[PDB]
């Protein structure tokens, strides 16, 4: 019954070997120990030839000195197409186009345009693509919410503003990590009901630290399934058997992912390497 499944799956995953690309999204070490973790992890992961990696901000970290540097290190390093994220968070419009002119010079022709987190304590990213795309003809991903972005009026809102960031002339969404397939699959189809054209690049977020992720997920209004919680339940001092728990739940997800067409994933690495080239393992992406 269930068994025919399985070894389809399995055997259609192993023939999907080559075809598959993948990006890594790394944030900026604030310690020296986390410094020489991320440039493992950059060298390790390197060697699966990723199509890019991205570096997060932050917003008013002040270390856009971090970020830059960092995409630069990439760039020096492996050669690989780093793409910064780039935020419009104690930022006026003017700054903007030369922080633009700046990378795009430097051969930074991919950006990541995100709005950035600063609630109440103005312009938005479908502009700051607008923006981006008249200083020049930039790569750019923008994020997409499948269980929809935590201040949006609605659903219908949330949809209709990643049409509009397409619209103004993003290639790619990345969506936030999702722990229900379910979830992805439908937003993957109202998206194309609505008539947005692009790839809705799935976030996977491989999951060792529960406590962290279970952390994460409130924030951005991510639903935690049941059966997940009582996986992870009862782990908290034993972190070899989270890890295996972990890259099974990920390796489960992109493989019922890869089934259904997905060719493209982007892995929140949390600099660490481990975790992400055994599931890049599984998707035939290897050296
Ligand atoms: C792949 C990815 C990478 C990320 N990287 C970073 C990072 O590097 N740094 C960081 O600080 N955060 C990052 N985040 C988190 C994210 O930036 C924040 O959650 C932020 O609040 C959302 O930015 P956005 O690009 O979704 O903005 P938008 O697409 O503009 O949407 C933000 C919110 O505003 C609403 N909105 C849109 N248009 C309007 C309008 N006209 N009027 C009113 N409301 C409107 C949307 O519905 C949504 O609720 C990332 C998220 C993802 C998925």
């Amino acid at each position: 019954f269930h068994a025919s499944q399985r070894d389809a799956l399995n055997q259609s995953l192993a023939e999907v070997q080559g075809q598959i690309n993948v990006s890594f999204e790394f944030f900026p070490p604030r310690t020296s120990e986390m410094e020489q973790t991320l440039w493992n992890s950059i060298d390790r992961l390197s060697s699966l030839k990723p199509k890019f990696v991205s570096v997060t901000y932050g917003a008013n970290s002040g270390e856009r000195d971090r970020t830059h540097s960092i995409i630069k290190g990439i760039k020096d390093r492996t050669g690989l197409e780093a793409a910064p994220h780039l935020t419009c968070i104690d930022a006026t419009p003017d700054e903007l186009r030369t922080i633009a002119r700046d990378y795009w010079n430097n051969g930074i022709r991919h950006i990541v345009a995100l709005r950035g987190a600063l609630p109440p304590g103005e312009m938005y990213a479908s502009d700051l693509v607008t923006l981006l795309k008249e200083v020049a003809d930039f790569d750019i991903s923008v994020a997409a919410y499948p269980e929809v972005h935590p201040e949006a009026k609605s659903a219908q809102a949330d949809l209709l503003n990643l049409k509009r960031k397409v619209d103004a002339g993003a290639n790619r969404a990345i969506t936030q990590f999702f722990f229900d397939v379910e979830s992805y699959l439908r937003f993957r189809d109202r998206c194309v009901s609505a008539g947005i054209d692009v790839e809705i690049i799935p976030g996977i977020l491989p999951v060792s630290n529960f406590k962290q992720a279970k952390k994460f997920a409130d924030m951005t209004n991510v639903r935690i399934p049941a059966w997940m919680a009582q996986m992870f339940d009862g782990l908290d001092d034993d972190a070899e058997t989270r890890k295996l728990v972990g890259a099974n739940i990920a390796m489960d997800m992109v493989k019922i992912l890869s089934r259904e067409g997905v060719k493209d994933f982007h892995f929140y690495t949390l600099n660490r390497a481990e975790m992400s080239y055994a599931i890049c393992h599984t998707l035939g992406v290897r050296p």
